[PDB]
């Protein structure tokens, strides 16, 4: 209802804002071209004097880049040479270690995993004989658990069923009540609210 | 009453079902008992034949480490050596590397850096032209931007009166009865809100 007021104050609002979008938005342009027209003489002393500059710059650029490559290509040349030979002495120097110490690793391994063997061989039999009392103790128990566990579970379940036969019924029982109570709290309160929303 | 009559429901199922936890304790006890026993007999085997045949076993891979420690030290004196002897040359080709590169480097610097500093300086010296006449234009855009963006304000603050004055005006003149109207409704709803369940 009084929506209809405020809207027409937006009215005069929006009528307001499209003044200023008038004298206001022009001025605008004109503001941008007088920006433009400084930038336009920025621009082109700018464009021409970086062209100008950009040449002996690049150029001079390319000159250092020339210095630089040539230099490290006649650098880089007797480097790779002095590495190359390093690398491979390395290389050789490496090569002459990995065959003795190749030689002694495998033989390292031999006698670690030939022990390895004859040491977890006993061991993973002895594991065999002490995980079978294990699984045997696991039996045993387990057997005696089983029954335990049935047994509680049957008495579990008993005093379940004892439980939910009286809840059950005094739950519904209550809930008859308690159900026509909430309704009727809730047809009060509907019956209410609704005044609210008309 | 009903926070009270189920909570004896739960209190009957805890009281029985201690009364199941008593038992439960103690064949989980008996149960834990023949578990520790077969455990214990286990662990009189298995420590045994794990610390009386360690003893075998360290004094076995002992030997191989000693050996391989020896040998690795064995090895380690001259291939050290090589390794030195070979990193020696490297060094010293490096050496008498390092010596032109970076002497030609420092000459390569005085036809890099050097000539960029007749370069930069001429740069420099002319971009503080060019700021000049960039300053030139963002003063003279910038006074004109002050100016124009002044007088957009003062007839963006007229406007802004007319919106803030006679429009606050109109929303006060909502405000006032919507309020009134929001408190009869909510002083009600608040009412009504207590009126079931309380
Ligand atoms: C002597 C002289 C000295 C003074 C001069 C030097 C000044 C330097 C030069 C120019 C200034 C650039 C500023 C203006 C901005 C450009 C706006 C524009 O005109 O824009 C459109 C372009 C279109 O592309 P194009 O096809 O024309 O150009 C590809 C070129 N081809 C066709 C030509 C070969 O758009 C682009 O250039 C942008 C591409 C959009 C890609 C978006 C994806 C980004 C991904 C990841 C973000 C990474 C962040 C990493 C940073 C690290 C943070 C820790
Ligand atoms: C500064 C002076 C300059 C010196 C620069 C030297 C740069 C080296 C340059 C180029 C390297 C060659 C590129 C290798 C790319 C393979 C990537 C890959 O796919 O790779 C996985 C394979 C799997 O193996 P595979 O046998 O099943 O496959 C055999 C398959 N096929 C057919 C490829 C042989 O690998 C392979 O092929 C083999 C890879 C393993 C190589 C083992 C030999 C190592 C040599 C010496 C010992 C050095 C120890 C030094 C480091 C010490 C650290 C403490
Ligand atoms: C529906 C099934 C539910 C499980 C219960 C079984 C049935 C009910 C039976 C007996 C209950 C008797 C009362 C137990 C004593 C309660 C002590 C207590 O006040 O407790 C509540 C506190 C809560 O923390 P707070 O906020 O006070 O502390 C904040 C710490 N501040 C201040 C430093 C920051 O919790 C603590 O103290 C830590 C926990 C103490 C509770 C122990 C109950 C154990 C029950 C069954 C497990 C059976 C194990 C037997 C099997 C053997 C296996 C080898
Ligand atoms: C079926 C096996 C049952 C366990 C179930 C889980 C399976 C993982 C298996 C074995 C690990 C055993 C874990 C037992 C450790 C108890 C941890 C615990 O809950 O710590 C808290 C209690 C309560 O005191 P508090 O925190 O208030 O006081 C200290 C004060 N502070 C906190 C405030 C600053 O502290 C204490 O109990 C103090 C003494 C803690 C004893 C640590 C040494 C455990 C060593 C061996 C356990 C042997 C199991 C063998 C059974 C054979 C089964 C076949
Ligand atoms: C089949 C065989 C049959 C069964 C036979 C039964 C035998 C059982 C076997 C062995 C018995 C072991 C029990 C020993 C108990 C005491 C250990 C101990 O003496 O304990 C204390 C130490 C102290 O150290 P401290 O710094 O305090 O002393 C600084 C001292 N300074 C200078 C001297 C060295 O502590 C240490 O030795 C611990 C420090 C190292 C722990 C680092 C933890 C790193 C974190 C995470 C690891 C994550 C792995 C992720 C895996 C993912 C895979 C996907
Ligand atoms: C020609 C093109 C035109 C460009 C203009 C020319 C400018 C070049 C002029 C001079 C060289 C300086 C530039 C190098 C980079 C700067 C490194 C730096 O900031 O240094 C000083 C820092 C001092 O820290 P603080 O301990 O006093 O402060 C600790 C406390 N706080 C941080 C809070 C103050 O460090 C030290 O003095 C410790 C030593 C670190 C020295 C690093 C220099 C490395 C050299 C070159 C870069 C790599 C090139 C690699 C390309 C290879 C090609 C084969
Ligand atoms: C293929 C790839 C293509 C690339 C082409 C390359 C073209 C190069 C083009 C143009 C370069 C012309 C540079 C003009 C030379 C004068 C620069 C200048 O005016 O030099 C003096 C300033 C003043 O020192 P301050 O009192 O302000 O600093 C206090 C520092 N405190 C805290 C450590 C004590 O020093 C500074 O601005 C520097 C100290 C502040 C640290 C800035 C961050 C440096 C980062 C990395 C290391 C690079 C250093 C390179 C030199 C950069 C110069 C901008
Ligand atoms: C294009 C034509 C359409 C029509 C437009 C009509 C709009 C009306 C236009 C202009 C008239 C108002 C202009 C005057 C504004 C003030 C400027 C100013 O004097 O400023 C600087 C002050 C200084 O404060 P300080 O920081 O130094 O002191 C911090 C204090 N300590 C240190 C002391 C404790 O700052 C302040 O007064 C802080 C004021 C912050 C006010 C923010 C409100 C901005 C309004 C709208 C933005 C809308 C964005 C819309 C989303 C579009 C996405 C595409
Ligand atoms: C079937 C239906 C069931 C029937 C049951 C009935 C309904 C039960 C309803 C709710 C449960 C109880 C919670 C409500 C209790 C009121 C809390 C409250 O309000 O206590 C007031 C405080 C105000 O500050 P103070 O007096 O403590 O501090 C003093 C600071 N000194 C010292 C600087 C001066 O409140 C605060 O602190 C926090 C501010 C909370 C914001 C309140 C709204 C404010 C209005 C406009 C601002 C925009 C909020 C926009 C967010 C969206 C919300 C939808
Ligand atoms: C006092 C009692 C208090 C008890 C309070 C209990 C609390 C209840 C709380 C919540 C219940 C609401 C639960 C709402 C769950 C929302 C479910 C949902 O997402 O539904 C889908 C619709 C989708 O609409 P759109 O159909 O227009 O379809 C396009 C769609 N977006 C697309 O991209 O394709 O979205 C919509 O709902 C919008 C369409 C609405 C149609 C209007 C239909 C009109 C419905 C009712 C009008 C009744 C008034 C008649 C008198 C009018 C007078 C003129
Ligand atoms: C027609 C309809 C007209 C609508 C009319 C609405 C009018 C409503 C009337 C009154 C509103 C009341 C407005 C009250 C504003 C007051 C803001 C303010 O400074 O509050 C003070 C507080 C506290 O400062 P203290 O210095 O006391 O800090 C406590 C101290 N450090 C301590 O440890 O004890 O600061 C804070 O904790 C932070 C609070 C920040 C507030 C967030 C402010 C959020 C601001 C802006 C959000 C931007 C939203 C833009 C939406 C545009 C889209 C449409």
């Amino acid at each position: 209802l009084k929506l209809l007021d405020n809207w027409d104050s937006v009215t005069s609002t929006f009528s307001k804002l499209r003044e200023q979008l008038g004298p206001v938005t022009q001025e605008f342009w004109d503001n941008l071209e007088k920006e433009t027209e400084g930038l336009r003489q920025e621009m082109s002393k700018d464009l021409e004097e970086v062209k100008a500059k950009v040449q002996p710059y690049l150029d001079d650029f390319q000159k250092k880049w020339q210095e630089e490559m040539e230099l490290y290509r006649q650098k880089v040349e007797p480097l790779r040479a002095e590495l190359q030979e390093g690398a491979r002495q390395k290389l050789h120097e490496l090569q002459e270690k990995l065959s003795p110490l190749g030689e002694e690793m495998r033989d390292r391994a031999r006698a670690h995993v030939d022990a390895l063997r004859t040491h977890l061989a006993p061991y993973s039999d002895e594991l065999r004989q002490r995980l079978a009392a294990r699984l045997e103790a696991l039996k045993e128990n387990g057997g005696a658990r089983l029954a335990e566990y049935h047994a509680k579970a049957t008495e579990h379940l008993s005093t379940l069923s004892e439980k939910a036969k009286p809840a059950l019924e005094d739950l519904r029982q209550g809930l008859l009540p308690v159900l026509e109570s909430f309704k009727v709290s809730f047809l009060s309160a509907l019956e209410e609210y609704t005044k609210k929303l008309n």
